[PDB]
């Protein structure tokens, strides 16, 4: 009930799907970042939301800016986030699986970046 995921100085995250053991009760991403950059410069995060929801969370968080790691806060459309994340760092965000809806479309982004990826219960 975890994944490993990695985003690296060539914004690219090294999966591009997730999927969710419906045993679970609980999900975990462990998010790193392979490479020499810096967090103000090419920080990571990891939303998860629906593809509907997505383009307001980025337009939203690019507004709010770095410091809030480029996520509003309390945005009710975020289903999960970790923080945002340089090269070395590290952040892990669990999640009730509960919240993912019978036929939704759940998608997961970096919001700085056009980085972006499909979630799916198994
Ligand atoms: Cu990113």
């Amino acid at each position: 009930c975890s994944v490993d995921i990695q985003g690296n100085d060539q914004m690219q995250f090294n999966t591009n799907a997730i999927t969710v053991d419906k045993s679970c009760k609980q999900f975990t991403v462990n998010l790193s970042h392979p490479g020499n950059l810096p967090k103000n410069v090419m920080g990571h995060n990891w939303v998860l939301s629906t593809a509907a929801d997505m383009q307001g969370v980025v337009t939203d968080g690019m507004a709010s800016g770095l410091d809030k790691d480029y996520l509003k806060p309390d945005d009710s459309r975020v289903i999960a986030h970790t923080k945002l994340i340089g090269s070395g760092e590290k952040d892990s965000v669990t999640f009730d699986v509960s919240k993912l809806k019978e036929g939704e479309q759940y998608m997961f982004f970096c919001t700085p970046h056009p980085m972006k990826g499909t979630l799916t219960l198994k």
